C-alpha cells in the first residue's frame, strides 16, 4: 500500500512548520479529548430524574466544556486554515523551481501541457490532504487511541464491541483496496487519454478549424469518454459495496450495545444513564469512522497524481556539482570537437564523428540539406544533452567540466523558433541584459529594425504580445528576438535562421548591424539563405550527421 | 447573490437525466424521513425502565428502520455517483464542442492554456457540486423542511428554539457573505496573475533556461505568491469567526434544550425519554446545518471559475444560420475584394481601401515588406473575421451569406506557423481528405519531398511526434504541412511561407511538385522568396494596409 508512503511524504513536506505544526497537533490532542469528555458528561446529566439541574449540576460542567470546545475549534479552524495555503503555496515554488532547472529533452518528451496538469493537480490534492488531515484526521485518530483504554475500564464487554467494530472496518476497507487498486491504474490510464487528447485539440485550434473536422474530434473525445467511464463503473459499485457494509455494521454495534445496555438490568447500577453516554462513543466513533473512509476513497484517486509529483521530486538528479565545479570565466571563444557523436534514444539520425575547430575573431557558418544535423549540432554548443562520445572544447577547457550558469551566460543565441513571453515588449527586450538601462533597450531595438515599426503603435514600448507573441505576427518577433540576443551582448553568439520571416531589404538591414556589432566576438549562423554569409570566414556544410568540406569562405 | 443563480443554472444542466434525477429525489426523501424517524424511536426505546426490549419492543422497530436506512444508503450511494460522472463527461463534451466553435480571436486573446484551466476547473467543481447536493444536501434540505412541523405538533417551545437556531444560522451567513465576497474578488484576480505567469513561464521554458534567469522568475513568483495570501488571510479569518459562531448557537440551542426538558419536570410524562429524542434532533439538525455551511464556503470559491464557465456559455452568439444559410457549392474560382477595411480592437494598422479580382486558373503572389497585411489579407478570405467594411466575392457569391462549413471545404492552406498533432505521421497527413486511401496518402508525402526522408526512420509512417512537433526540427513540419494541404485537393489553395525552413534544393523540388498538381486550381503564395513566385500570374505588393501596383507577373 502506498498510502503508508504518500501520508509519511505529505508529512515531511508538512515538517517544515514545526513551529506552527506542534501547536495544531497539541490542539488536537485537546479537542480529541475534548469530544471524547463530552458523552460521559451527557451520561451523567441525561438522568433527568433528581438531578436538579438548573442549580450548578453537571450543566455547568456541560457550559465550561463547550465553552473550551468552540474556543478549540475557533483555533483549529483558523490555524490549519492559515498554515495549509502558505505551506502550498512554498511546495508549489518550490516544486516549480525543481520543475524549470530540468533539462529540455523532459520537458519535450513530456510536458508543455501535461507538466502543469501535474503541478497544479498535485498541490490542490496535497492541500486539500493537509487540511482534511489536520482537522479531523489529527482529531480523530488519537481521540479513538486515548477511547480505547478509557472502554476498557469500564464495561469491558462494550470495548469488545468497539474493538471488533474497528476490526471489521479495517478488514473492509482492506478486502476493497484491492479491487479498487485494480480499477485505478486503468481508470488513471483512460483519464490521461482523454486529457492529452483535449489539450493537442485545444491547443491547435486553428488547424482543427480550418479543416471541417471538428465532428470528427469531438466524436473521439466522446470515444475517449465512453471507454473511461466503461472501465470507471466498477470501482464505484465496490465503494458502493464498501459503504454499505460499514453502514450494516455500525447498526449491528448499536443494536448489540443497545441489547447489552438492557442486559445489564440484572446489575441495576447508575448506569441506567451511563449506558446512554456508551452509545454517544459509538456514534461518535461511527460518524468518525465514516469520515475516513471516504477520505481514503479521495486519497485512492489522488495516489496517481500523487505519484507522478513524487516520480519528479525522486528525479532530481541534476547537479552541477556544489563547489567542485569550476566555473568557466574570461571567455575569449576557441570552439572544438572531438569525434562528437548522438544517437537519438529509440531513433536513428545524429551528428556521427564530427570534429572542427573555431578560432577567436572569425564566425562560422553552418549550411547543406535540410535536417541534417544542424540545430541538433547547435543545442550540443550548448549543452542541452551531453554528447555520448567525444568532447567539446572551450578555450582550453572541457565543457563538462563547467557550470551551466557560468556556460549559457557567454552564449547568446536566437532559436530557430523564436519563443516570446505574453508581457510587454520591454519586458521581452529586456530578458537579455538584465538591469542595463533603457537607453541601452532603445538602441538594441534601433540596432535590430525594432524601433521603426513600434515607435508609432499601440501606446509605445509598452504595449502587450499574445501567448506565444502572437500580436505581432512572424517577422516581428524574429525582429525582438534578434534585438534581445544584441543586447545581451555575449562572446558567443548564435543565430538559427535569423531571417526566416523578412524580406530582403530587411534582412539586409539586420545583417548590417549585426556584422557590425558582432565583427568583435565569434557567432554561428544557421541558414539556407547564401546572402547573409557573405562574410562569414568559416564555411562548412554537413549532410546526415557527416561533414563534407568545412572549408574555408570560398571553396569548389 | 448569486449562490442561487449557479445553483439554478446547475440544476438546469442536471436535469437532462429525469430518469435518474426523479429517482434521486424520491429516495433522499425516503431517506431524509427515516432520518427523521430514528430520534423518536430512540426516545421511545431509550426507557429502560421495563421495557423488555428483547422480545419484540421497538428494538424490532429500530432493526427494520435500520435495515432501510442501510439499503437506502447503498441506493444512494450507488445511484448518485454513477449520475455524476456521466453527466460530468457530458458537460464537458458539450462544452468542448462550443469551445472549439469559436472564433479564432477569442482563443488568440485569451485562450491557449488559460481555456483548458478554465474547462477543468468548471467541470470538477461542477461534478463535486453535484454530488455533495445529490447526497448530503437533498437529504437535510427536506429533512428540515419536514421536521419543522413535527417540532411544531409536539412541544412547541422546542420548535421555536429551533426556529431561532435556523434564523441565527441565516443570518450569520449572511453576515459573513458581504466581506467574504469583497475578499474572494481580488483573490481571484490575485490567483489567475499567478496561474498566467506560471503557464507563460512553463510554455517557454527553453527561453528562460537560456538567459540564466530561473532564480529572477522564481523570485517574481515568489512575490506573486506574497501578493495572493497577503489578500488571502481576512477570508479565512471571517470563515473561522462564522465557525465559531455557529458552534457557539449550537452550544446555546443544546443547553436550552436541555433546560427545557428539565423544567418539564412538573410535566411529569413519558417525555422523561422523549426529551432525549429532541435533543437527537438538534443533533442531527446541527451536523446537517454545519455540513452547508462548509459547503457554501467551497461554492464561494468555486462562483468565479464557475462565472467563467456561464459567461463562456452565455457567450454562443456564433449562429451561421439553421437552414437560412446557402452553402457555396461548385467552386470555379473568382475572388473579388471590394474596398475591405479592417481596424484592429484598441490598435492600429490593417488593411485600408483595398480592391482587387481574381479570375479562374490563374495564381496570385502577394508580396512586399514585412508587416504590411498579407498574413490578414489571406485571413480575410477565410473568412476568420468578417471585414469591417467592404464586402468578398466568391464566384457570384457573397461571402457572409455562405456557410462557415462549405467555405473552408472548398480553401485548403498552409499557415504561416505549420501547426501540428502529436499524433502519428499518418494521422497527421490523414486530416486532409478524411478516408481517400493509404496509397494516395504515399502519394501525397511523395509529392511534397516527406516520403523520402520518412521512408528509412522510426517504424515507418506510424512515427510519433512530440508536442507541437517538435521531434521533426522545423523543415520537416513545413514538408508534412505542405503534403497535408495538397493532399486536401481543394479549388482554392494557400501557402504561407511554405518555404520558410527549406534550403534551395528541396525548395525547388517542391515548388515544381506544387505547381504541377496545383494548375488546375488557383492558388495564393506569401513569400519574400520571388524564385517560387517565377510562375506567378498575378503579382501583387501592399505596404502598410496600402497597394501599389497589382499588376502582371512582369512590371517595373
Ligand atoms: N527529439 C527527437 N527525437 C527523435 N529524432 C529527432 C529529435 N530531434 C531531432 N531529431 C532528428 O534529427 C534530425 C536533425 O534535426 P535538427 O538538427 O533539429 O534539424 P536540422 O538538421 O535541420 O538542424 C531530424 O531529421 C530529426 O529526425
Ligand atoms: N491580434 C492583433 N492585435 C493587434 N495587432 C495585430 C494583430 N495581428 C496583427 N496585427 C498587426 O497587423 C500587422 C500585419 O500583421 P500580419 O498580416 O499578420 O503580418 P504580415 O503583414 O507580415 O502578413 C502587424 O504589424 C501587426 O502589428
Ligand atoms: O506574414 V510575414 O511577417 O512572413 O511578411
Ligand atoms: O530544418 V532546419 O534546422 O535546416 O531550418
Amino acid at each position: 500500500m502506498s498510502l503508508l508512503k504518500i501520508y509519511w511524504r505529505a508529512m515531511q513536506y508538512l515538517a517544515v512548520e514545526r513551529t506552527a505544526t506542534i501547536t495544531m497537533c497539541v490542539a488536537s490532542v485537546l479537542v480529541a479529548l475534548v469530544t471524547l469528555a463530552e458523552p460521559v458528561l451527557f451520561g451523567r446529566v441525561i438522568q433527568s430524574i433528581s438531578d436538579k439541574g438548573d442549580i450548578f449540576s453537571p450543566l455547568l460542567m456541560w457550559a465550561a466544556l463547550g465553552g473550551f470546545n468552540i474556543m478549540a475549534a475557533v483555533f483549529v479552524a483558523r490555524g490549519a486554515d492559515r498554515l495549509a495555503h502558505r505551506r502550498r503555496l512554498g511546495v508549489m515554488i518550490d516544486s516549480y523551481e525543481r520543475l524549470i532547472t530540468m533539462p529540455l529533452a523532459w520537458h519535450q518528451k513530456r510536458g508543455t501541457s501535461n507538466a502543469l496538469h501535474t503541478l497544479i493537480r498535485a498541490t490542490d490534492s496535497l492541500f486539500t490532504l493537509w487540511l482534511e488531515f489536520m482537522r479531523q484526521h489529527l482529531t480523530t485518530v488519537v481521540a479513538l487511541a486515548t477511547l480505547i483504554p478509557v472502554a476498557m475500564t469500564m464495561d469491558m464487554r462494550m470495548s469488545l464491541v468497539l474493538i471488533v467494530l474497528g476490526v471489521i472496518y479495517v478488514m473492509i476497507g482492506q478486502l476493497v483496496m484491492r479491487k479498487t487498486k485494480d480499477g485505478q491504474a486503468a481508470v488513471e490510464k483512460h483519464h490521461h487519454k482523454l486529457f492529452e487528447h483535449v489539450s493537442d485539440t485545444i491547443s491547435n485550434v486553428s488547424v482543427v478549424q480550418s479543416y471541417n473536422r471538428i465532428a470528427s474530434e469531438t466524436q473521439a473525445l466522446r470515444d475517449y469518454a465512453k471507454n473511461l467511464e466503461n472501465a470507471q463503473f466498477p470501482v464505484l459499485n465496490w465503494w458502493a459495496l464498501a459503504s454499505g457494509l460499514n453502514r450494516m455494521a455500525s447498526t449491528f454495534s448499536m443494536v448489540v450495545v443497545l441489547v447489552l445496555g438492557a442486559y445489564f438490568v440484572t446489575k441495576g447500577q447508575m448506569r441506567v444513564g451511563d449506558v446512554i453516554a456508551f452509545i454517544g462513543f459509538a456514534q461518535l466513533m461511527i460518524g468518525r469512522l465514516d469520515q475516513i473512509s471516504a477520505f481514503i476513497n479521495q486519497t485512492v484517486t489522488a495516489r496517481a497524481k500523487l505519484e507522478e509529483f513524487f516520480q519528479m521530486e525522486d528525479a532530481t538528479a541534476d547537479r552541477q556539482e556544489p563547489e567542485n565545479v569550476a566555473d568557466l570565466n574570461d571567455v575569449k571563444g576557441d570552439i572544438v570537437f572531438d569525434n562528437v557523436t548522438y544517437e537519438f534514444p529509440n531513433s536513428g539520425q545524429g551528428v556521427y564523428d564530427v570534429s572542427f575547430e573555431v578560432k577567436p575573431g572569425q564566425t562560422v557558418a553552418i549550411v547543406g540539406p535540410t535536417g541534417a544535423g544542424k540545430t541538433t549540432l547547435i543545442n550540443l554548443l550548448q549543452r542541452v544533452f551531453d554528447p555520448a562520445a567525444g568532447r567539446i572544447m572551450i578555450d582550453g577547457t572541457d565543457t563538462r567540466t563547467v557550470s551551466r550558469r557560468s556556460l549559457r551566460h557567454a552564449i547568446a543565441t536566437v532559436f530557430q523558433d523564436a519563443g516570446l513571453f505574453n508581457r510587454s515588449v520591454e519586458d521581452n527586450i529586456r530578458v537579455g541584459r538584465a538591469n542595463a538601462t533603457h537607453e541601452e533597450v532603445h538602441a538594441a531595438a534601433k540596432a535590430a529594425a525594432a524601433h521603426d515599426f513600434i515607435l508609432a503603435k499601440s501606446e509605445g514600448y509598452d504595449t502587450f504580445v499574445g501567448e506565444r507573441g502572437s500580436q505581432l505576427s512572424g517577422g516581428e518577433r524574429q525582429r525582438l528576438a534578434i534585438a534581445r540576443a544584441i543586447l545581451k551582448d555575449s562572446p558567443i553568439l548564435v543565430l538559427d535562421e535569423a531571417t526566416s520571416a523578412l524580406d530582403v531589404e530587411t534582412e539586409e538591414k539586420v545583417t548590417q548591424a549585426v556584422d557590425e556589432l558582432s565583427h568583435n566576438r565569434t557567432t554561428f549562423i544557421i541558414a539556407h539563405r547564401l546572402s547573409t554569409v557573405r562574410s562569414a570566414d568559416l564555411v562548412l556544410f554537413m549532410d546526415k550527421g557527416h561533414l563534407v568540406e568545412s572549408g574555408s569562405f570560398n571553396e569548389l
